[PDB]
């Protein structure tokens, strides 16, 4: 079972040593007429406590931001950090789940952070840090924090971030491998590769006790 | 046969209706030792002189092909300068595919149409579908179209094809060609290697010359 998971706004997660706060939760609104979509990604923030994997692990000892909206979202994310207490420029790595423009729209926002954007991993400035991600090989970034590799929605690359140890359990950031609670009859359309995203969605749901999606408000798994 | 494209930099190609200017040459240079490899995409700028009507309405103003990673934000701002077009003048981006170097700098235009990968939207993030295909390209204007052309990035990469330059047709190619010369290389780095041979005799057939996602522009002979 699965319910969304509701309380104060923005959603804060607290944990040790990571909390987990929901900036921006994702939409994907249809019209009342015709076939467009109103729609944005969500974005979370997770917050450590007060070659290319030791780079990651270092770049993840600061405020680490997964994915970043549409371009359109600029002025509502850095509201977003700056009530967090969180300047643009303190960001020290940013995850994009995959490829797609409601979810990378404002990297440019964040020079001064690594970057991993599906399996590409670089330093700021694009030195690009070759490593072995794959479904059976999760990259560490910090004690109870780990990327996934979890294929499906945009392709082969998309990943997620799995969160342990917080308040509410283990979090995973998922993008878009769930679009939203009870999206059980509308995600196989939006995908690229529906036997791999459900591979990943089934396994997220082994972990996760709260999973928060690409396109709606975070949401528990019960057990 | 193929030979890199010399004149003077930026590049400019001009053309009737469409003129394209390569504002970055893209690059990715291995180091002395380790594996480690610094890059950035190409971007091109192309000048003119639902989903289908509105690219048509986008394609009017300046379009951006690509927007190098987040480092790479001044250097393209100077660019654009430059050329004499304001960030705020583009009124189409189009990413040709969702790696950090070639979508890097999508935030400095809030204002344009953005056709990443096949999604379109308006600016404000209104999504408009689509029939973009292998067999269906995308026209924006005279001579000027958006070609599927699948496999590096995976199935949804895309391509710009500019007709009636002063040197033909140009293909701005994101990473379906990573450079003059890469016939034993671009395979590595390829999530499908048979959709982007595919992808790459398409764009020979029809090219004079190709911008590619990580050299110089090259001529097709
Ligand atoms: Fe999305
Ligand atoms: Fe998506
Ligand atoms: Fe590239
Ligand atoms: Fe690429």
């Amino acid at each position: 079972r699965t319910e969304p998971l509701c309380g104060a706004s923005p959603l804060l997660v607290p944990g040790d040593p990571y909390s987990v706060v929901v900036l921006l939760q994702g939409y994907a609104e249809p019209e009342g007429v015709g076939d467009a979509v109103r729609a944005d990604g969500s974005v979370t923030l997770v917050l450590p406590q007060t070659g290319a994997e030791a780079a990651l692990e270092e770049a993840a000892r600061g405020p680490i931001l997964v994915d970043t909206g549409g371009p359109w979202a600029r002025e509502a994310l850095l509201g977003a950090l700056a009530g967090q207490g969180v300047a643009p420029g303190d960001v020290t790595l940013v995850v994009g789940t995959h490829g797609h423009s409601d979810h990378i729209g404002n990297l440019g926002l964040f020079p001064g952070a690594a970057l991993l954007v599906s399996h590409d991993f670089c330093l700021p400035g694009g030195r690009y840090l070759p490593h072995g991600l794959g479904e059976g090989q999760p990259l560490r970034l910090g004690p109870g924090l780990e990327v996934w590799a979890t294929p499906g929605h945009g392709g082969q690359r998309d990943v997620s971030v799995v969160v342990a140890g917080t308040a509410l359990g283990t979090v995973v950031v998922a993008g878009d491998v769930f679009e939203r609670d009870g999206d059980e009859d509308s995600w196989q359309a939006l995908s690229e590769d529906p036997a791999a995203q459900e591979r990943s969605r089934k396994r997220v749901l082994v972990v996760a006790d709260v999973v928060v999606p690409g396109h709606g408000p975070p949401f528990r798994v019960l057990r």
